[PDB]
């Protein structure tokens, strides 16, 4: 029978006993010890919430969406097997996040190990494998009608994508099932629905998307010889607003300039510790923070705990890492200098990121200042903000239906909706920080930065006239 | 001493005894009998809230904002007198709404009496006058340090605007006070703050704007020889999102196509009753629903009650009005045919509105029709959606300040914020309805409508290929 | 197919087309015009909510509870027919409330017509009959598998109770179905669940009962040869807290001394109008406010609108009624003198209520005062507060089950739960008010009242020493 | 100037720069790593909140309450100095909590070091001292008008109580200030207000106490030659409900039987690790988990992290500790056998707690047993549930005031409020668990347990007839 758990977002939810078995494992329970927002807790003190609760939510929403489709449309032949696979993928979709979540795959692994291209989602597929293999889960699957050769593959495909029609877990008459946990067509998935609601509750910013409404109006229809989830035509405004909410959440919380600096400092600490910490994996082999991702027995033990392991240590070889964490505790963070954006449809390419602190340091502002600054002293953090498909409008990849022909899919273009929608769907934000924290250096960094913005024809920083009054005169265009 | 009232949105609020005296009058209490959202209750069953509670909220917020400015900046010389006048203006700002709120000044008065320019806000100024004059309020003002020659004028000016520097109630060193209740500079006022939160709570759509945050970061600064309310620079995103919220509330709730059709039907009922209902005003004179606005003693008794007076009557001369309200009760509404918008910087002028049903009826669809339809059978509802200043971006009329120069006001342009903001700030939506409700007539109305949209080079209705498959191929612009 | 409606409490809910048909009738829609809390809106300005939305909620919760039982226990043979009947009874359970809800059957009908014993629930059964008969609903029932001889009876029985085993609508193997809408065994029904949540949302007092949790743990078991709803043993604390919440809601809101006085004043107004208002019922026959309950065509048109009909009238015969409503608008209410309770396990019997204002007026307080007072000047409002079964503990009438024997019903006594629970389950509150509102009379009424409390050996009013300092010395027991 | 922080419970709060300096210390920041509800997160997945955020809330509420008193009563002479000290005490009141909060002072320290009387509050006083002394805070206090000889003492006294009139930090004309952070008179303090709201928000149980209402109605009056905080007379019901809420929160959440068993298992782990984990304190001295409380430099590094340190270790001497934490991860918890209470004014004394597992193991059930169980196999957890003052009614220690004599304090007794209030204000709950988890041993533990309850004349467990049908007939008192 069912086990019931109380979640403040979703209320009392039922967990099928196979889900309980997956949950009550070291590999699942690890997620109690990884904060959803990483460094964002150090800005938003409500945001103590871990990946654990998020994962329970995704699993429950994934089952709500799949059940609702099955009730309304028996003709789809959604089996109890399908329902369970969707639920497990939801539950397990984030098992590969590392310490401070997106800090780990967004900043640490890319700087510490350029020789791999890794993502938490790959992590999740590997960790799922290890969880199943090391806890006897395969006979428990079989016991509920699942067929592991086929279903393990199905689950992994839902989490990460593929490993004509590119999937080995289900056929085209069940493609809709791939659109629930992680929707590669348009991004509209239950994962966003849970984190929207959960992050807002903890952050103290209020959610304006209604996922329940969306589920009541969803429906599977034929689109290009494949059965897909479509929304009612009238929900198009709400789907625009869903993506607008996502961007607003990034702007107010997830990319808060100080949350990002803290994530950068923790990443720096971890870089300075990577040579000297040892995590014991399979066969007693020793891994590093950056290689624990290659062995799931070691990765199991790599959580936000590592922050405190570094902070509390006495080993002299961790002094450098330790002193950075101490600077976070005392709130001697690197200083935010400002934000700018490129113009003229120009994009800053990933190759160039490492060059930008030099360019800032080589600016020649007319005003003379008490201290000169080297490239070492500047951080330039480039952030790619979008509607989750680079430059594309994701509502172009949604199918809709009308009350009068419920089985007939249609498209709806931007022009059919509103002229007050965004004109573009991707941009870049450049933040600049200084590691020298005294007033004299900060005043200098402000001059270098504003000169650099003038030199590159970037947008006038918002406080430009105030922080660099001698410099915003240079550009006639900034009257 | 203070009287405390419990409001579900704002919690326990303190009401100065002068405010109590204004509240406990028939002219104030009338607002318990006018629904905030008018016809919206007939679509959103939680929207039973009236103007009364909204008015208490505006009053309270207006005092919170004025106190917060006073606490932080004693140099502004905000007196207890000023605070109270701001509170009274907030409290009394909506005393001129009529039955079903915006239905009355947006639809009924314009059709019934085209020869007047009238708004609820002018109503409020006149009703405030009648309230003061008929309840002995002027001596109670004097009792608390107010000066009615000056302060009555101040209050009225805050509600309606003016009646060099155009105000007779306060000087330029107190201009900021005009920006609280009704902000003619940029629309950022406590009226929106209350209704956002109150409407959301009742509608069952969740608010994402945080008014308290904005008040913590507000500040008065000198801008162009006038003292004005300015926001912190970092709030600029939140202000863009405030206007986006307002627009989303209009699209989801306030302009819901069925909410609007109900308001239209009620307006029609009222038009057919206007000759035959008699409301007793000053000196026993008899007024009509359309002229009760010229006598505040009569207007006092004109509330949503009139709907029920019509619906419950037996007078044979109200049969026509009555039968329309019966059609609302049985849910035999006029039928929604669809929505379209103009293109290419075409704008539909107010003069033209009355012509549009004819143009729809004169569409000549190629496909034969079994029965014709006349202009009488069509409703065409034009809605001007904007960011509250016609085609202007209201954030261009906001002043900001920076952490490093808190007394120095600055401007922030669109391009300094984001490329994902709206490209325009006004549009028009055209909705078309049919009063003949059977399948045969609805099919026909769909053909006329879609043909008309093709004829005017308007946008393709979302369901066009479904409702008029013979017509959407004609038009090259839609493929 | 289903129609979806958005309710701020229950979110998006589905309405079966038979429910839509019942809803879209004059008899149902009338409930938009009757406030749930009656006079409580005049104290709690959020409490603008009508019976309409409450009724939709009860109907939806009734279906949630019946579906959940059917999913979990197929062996019960809960049919789609049963589900619909339960839903209709929920929907229609409050169709008999009159103006200001419980004011009408609690105060007005008892004073205006002692020759009937009437309740809103009888009203609901009669109004249900009229709605069905006058809107062609019987063939629409048949069309969905319902059998009206049997099912109409079932519905009515759920609302009002019966008209061995006392029911003609369903047998003992379906008794559980009578426990959903109005639970005569123990009061634990979906009606309380909706109003708890809905009243709290509008009042601005927060709900602490979780109905969803309760539904997840409910289960039908055999009890005394009848199938009944039982709760899990662990929910016993939550059922005590449910009734505690109900009592707290009565104390803070529903029996707020000023809400009750307003209800009393409106009742008085209606008493003074009952001879002079005419409501047209079936066959053109004229009914009164007090007799409209005998004809459902007339009752259909009797709503809170009557308040405004009286307030706005000019007929000289309604002057007396009108002037009372005017005193509410200006907030010249009768004055609250205080509260007391009986002691010594004594109960005040209903016979005696009319005698109590005399007894107060005949008190002989030692202090001499400027004005003497007659019985006419006092209101004594006796309120019977309980756990909804007079003196009984309703948790004694609940059956529970244990995780180890889910099909075996058990009892749980107070002593098995806690010693911090109430010792008794019913009491009486006596409120005394004065209709003379000047300071001199109020001071007098305070002396009479406190003397009366001393004379009857009632509890010392809370402010006794302050309002009647000369009198609380009389009783040594009040040191 | 002020720093603003966004808290999901209290919204945007202002922190004086002195508060910022206290906050940004390792001794304050440590609280980010101690869960408010300890083992409760392992039952309620929303309860990931730490002491840090609670501390910010207490600090903020403490200032709201002190400011509100100051605004309304200037005559009290509340200085900015006083306000800040109250804020600091609120902020710092919980700095002495250890790992898993109340698990540490409620269970671990009492078992590990029986020879000390220690509480988190004494911890807080010592940790506050270490924070001040090791971060140069005394000069920053002087900089803002505080006087450390006096004010440090004041702060400590607010947290812990005293160290005629027993306080050295403020005189009798400021006694009210001791009633804000930790109220030794009656327990009505801002600490409860914050945790009620914060725990509810995270637990997913809804709060029904309104702290803001209480603050609007609070007032200082003279009572017995001491100035104290008094409430309006009409709040007496709400104060009874406040304590009832606290008890309901304990019954539903804080004392959930599985929450308590997890805390017990963690405590057991810690007991088995105490000899082998070494924490570096002042002058390089090594401390244990149990002695880190004697050195604030060591205690600084003792947080929930220790759980993970044990679970991730390889030291063979932590195997025993480690295997217990493994049993938590796999959800092989000790098994709950049942709950009982004493009767007849029997009380279980703290001396006796350790004896109770033996008494259970020595029960001689008549029914044969296939296997015996030893004392070692049983846990008996005694919980003292009360209204925060052992057997006293805390409303007997509240002072009230009336509208007509706002400076005159009065008392209100139970019988003047209601007959539905608790008869007692303290009880004990006895929970019994078994460490042998198989069916055979659980069956046996159920017999021992129910026999023991029969032997001690304790209450019949709720499931008694089900778990021990051979035993509950024996006892005449249970039929
Ligand atoms: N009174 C209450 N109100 C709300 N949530 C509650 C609650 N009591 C517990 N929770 C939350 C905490 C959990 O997240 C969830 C389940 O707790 P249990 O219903 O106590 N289930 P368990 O497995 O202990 O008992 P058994 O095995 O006898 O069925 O409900
Ligand atoms: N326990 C409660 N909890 C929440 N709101 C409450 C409440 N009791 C009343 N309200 C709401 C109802 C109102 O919206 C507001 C004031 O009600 P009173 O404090 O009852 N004030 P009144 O003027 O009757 O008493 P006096 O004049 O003797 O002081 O709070
Ligand atoms: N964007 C929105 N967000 C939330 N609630 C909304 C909403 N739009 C409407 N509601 C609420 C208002 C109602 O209480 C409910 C249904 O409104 P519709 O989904 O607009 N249904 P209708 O019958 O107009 O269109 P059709 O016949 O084409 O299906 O949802
Ligand atoms: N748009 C937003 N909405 C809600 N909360 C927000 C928010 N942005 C931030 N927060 C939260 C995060 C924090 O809990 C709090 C303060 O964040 P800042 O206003 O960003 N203050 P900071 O110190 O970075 O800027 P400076 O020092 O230049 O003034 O509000
Ligand atoms: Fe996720
Ligand atoms: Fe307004
Ligand atoms: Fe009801
Ligand atoms: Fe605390
Ligand atoms: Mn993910
Ligand atoms: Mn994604
Ligand atoms: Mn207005
Ligand atoms: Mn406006
Ligand atoms: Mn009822
Ligand atoms: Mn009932
Ligand atoms: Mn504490
Ligand atoms: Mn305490």
């Amino acid at each position: 029978t069912m086990k019931v758990i109380n979640d403040p977002i979703h209320g009392h939810i039922e967990l099928h006993p196979l889900l309980v078995r997956i949950i009550n494992t070291p590999q699942f329970q690890r997620l109690r010890y990884i904060k959803q927002l990483g460094g964002g807790y150090y800005v938003f003190p409500g945001a103590s919430h871990n990946r654990f609760e998020h994962s329970l939510g995704v699993g429950y929403l994934a089952g709500c969406l799949v059940h609702a489709l099955g009730e309304k449309q028996p003709e789809l032949q959604i089996s109890e097997r399908d329902v369970l696979c969707v639920q497990i993928a939801g539950l397990c979709h984030d098992l590969g996040h590392g310490p401070f979540s997106h800090m780990f795959d967004g900043r640490f692994i890319p700087l510490a190990r350029p020789e791999v291209k890794w993502t938490h989602e790959q992590g999740s597929v590997m960790m799922f494998e290890h969880l199943i293999n090391s806890n006897g889960i395969k006979p428990v699957m079989e016991q509920y009608g699942l067929i592991p050769e086929e279903d393990i593959c199905f689950i992994k495909e839902q989490i990460v994508g593929p490993l004509l029609w590119p999937y080995k877990g289900r056929p085209e008459n069940k493609s809709f099932l791939y659109e629930i946990v992680s929707n590669k067509r348009n991004g509209i998935d239950v994962d966003k629905w849970d984190y929207f609601a959960r992050d807002c509750h903890h952050l103290g910013i209020q959610n304006n998307f209604d996922y329940k409404r969306f589920i009541k109006f969803a429906r599977v229809c034929e689109v290009d010889n494949e059965l897909r989830i479509c929304a009612r035509d009238k929900e198009v405004g709400n789907l625009y607003d869903m993506f607008h909410t996502r961007n607003s959440l990034h702007r107010r919380a997830y990319q808060h300039k100080v949350g990002n600096i803290i994530d950068t400092m923790i990443t720096d600490a971890f870089l300075k510790a990577d040579d000297y910490i040892e995590i014991t994996g399979a066969g007693g082999k020793k891994y590093r923070i950056s290689t624990a991702i290659d062995d799931m027995e070691a990765y199991t033990k790599l959580t936000d705990n590592i922050f405190l392991e570094i902070l509390y240590s006495t080993d002299p070889k961790l002094k450098d890492a330790r002193e950075i964490l101490k600077q976070i505790e005392y709130r001697n963070l690197f200083k935010y200098v400002g934000e700018t954006q490129p113009t003229g449809q120009i994009k800053i390419k990933r190759e160039d990121y490492e060059s930008l602190p030099k360019e800032v340091a080589s600016a020649k502002p007319k005003v003379l200042l008490d201290v000169k600054l080297k490239a070492e002293d500047f951080i330039v953090d480039v952030i790619n903000m979008d509607y989750g498909m680079q430059e594309k409008n994701p509502i172009d990849h949604v199918s809709f239906y009308c009350k009068t022909a419920p089985n007939r899919a249609i498209r709806i273009t931007k022009n059919q909706v509103s002229q007050l929608l965004p004109e573009k769907f991707a941009e870049q934000l450049i933040r600049v920080y200084c590691k020298k924290v005294d007033r004299k250096s900060l005043y200098a960094a402000r001059q270098y930065f504003v000169q650099w913005c003038a030199d590159r024809n970037f947008t006038k920083p918002q406080d430009g006239d105030v922080i660099a009054p001698l410099i915003t005169p240079q550009k006639k265009e900034w009257n």
